[PDB]
């Protein structure tokens, strides 16, 4: 792994970003969801680098990268990104994937970046802003994580992240995922809390997206349930969806085989060479 300060457009101005990057070629950015890091998008990332460069930050706030406390929006999160693909030299298009959170980055990302994005990738996501029950909720957790840190949030999602396909057969993958949340630095999840309440409402975002979009979810997702991402993606120009049998919300983790290969062919369509060059 890589640690870099980089510049931002947003405050404040610096951060420092640990991150993955393996492969050669066109680029592939990855963004983990809350309160999670950049391995879990491990197994995506050692497969994929066959055929494409995958890249995958620590967020702000997250795994190994620099917390900015306050709050931390989902623009700043977006300008972070922004700032990485310019510090490695990719200031052409990318492919931009992420899942719950990421998701949310992944539209600010696309409203101020659009001419960066040769594809999206949007998992177990959704375009609407936090109702504001879910605000209060997101206040009510930030204002606990910064003095009791994140069990009492591994203790209430674990059982909402995945399916039980996933606690019979990859108790393995809960733990990891345990320890993700675990591990989460206090003030990063609380600004990144107080962000998500504060995210605006992407629905029309949707229709007006310019580039080819992948939308994926677990069969099982508890939190961001198929149906509802069935729906948003025919909101989505140049759409297609995948259902992911026998996973939750974190389907990278919980079937990463059937995720890779939801990638792989959809990349092989969308984010080709010429069109890196023209
Ligand atoms: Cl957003
Ligand atoms: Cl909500």
């Amino acid at each position: 792994a890589q640690r870099v300060k980089i510049t931002t457009t947003a405050t404040p101005g610096e951060i420092e970003l640990a991150f993955e990057d393996t492969g050669t070629g066109l680029p592939v950015l990855l963004v983990h969801g809350f309160p999670l890091d950049r391995t879990m998008w491990k197994a995506q990332r050692e497969e994929l680098c066959d055929e494409f460069r995958v890249i995958v930050p620590d967020l702000r706030g997250f795994g190994e990268s620099q917390v900015i406390p306050g709050v931390a929006t989902m623009e700043a999160m977006a300008d972070d990104l922004a700032g990485l693909c310019n510090h490695l030299g990719l200031t052409g298009k990318i492919v931009l994937g992420g899942l719950s959170m990421g998701g949310y980055v992944a539209f600010a990302f696309a409203r101020k970046y659009r001419d960066r994005l040769a594809g999206l990738i949007l998992c177990d996501t959704r375009a609407r802003p936090d109702s504001p029950e879910a605000k209060e909720n997101r206040r009510r957790v930030a204002e606990r994580v910064r003095r009791e840190g994140p069990g009492f949030i591994a203790e209430e999602m674990i059982p909402r992240l995945c399916c039980e396909s996933t606690f019979r057969n990859h108790p393995e993958v809960i733990e990891k995922i345990r320890q993700m949340i675990l591990s989460a630095p206090p003030e990063g999840v609380a600004a990144a809390a107080l962000g998500m309440a504060e995210r605006p409402d992407s629905t029309d975002l949707l229709p007006a997206l310019s580039c080819p979009t992948l939308v994926l979810v677990g069969q099982f997702d508890a939190i961001s349930p198929p149906e509802e991402m069935e729906a948003m993606a025919r909101t989505i120009p140049q759409s297609q969806f995948v259902v992911i049998p026998d996973a939750g919300h974190l389907p990278p983790m919980e079937q990463p085989e059937r995720v890779t290969q939801a990638i792989r062919e959809w990349l092989r369509k969308v984010h080709t060479e010429a069109g890196h060059h023209h």
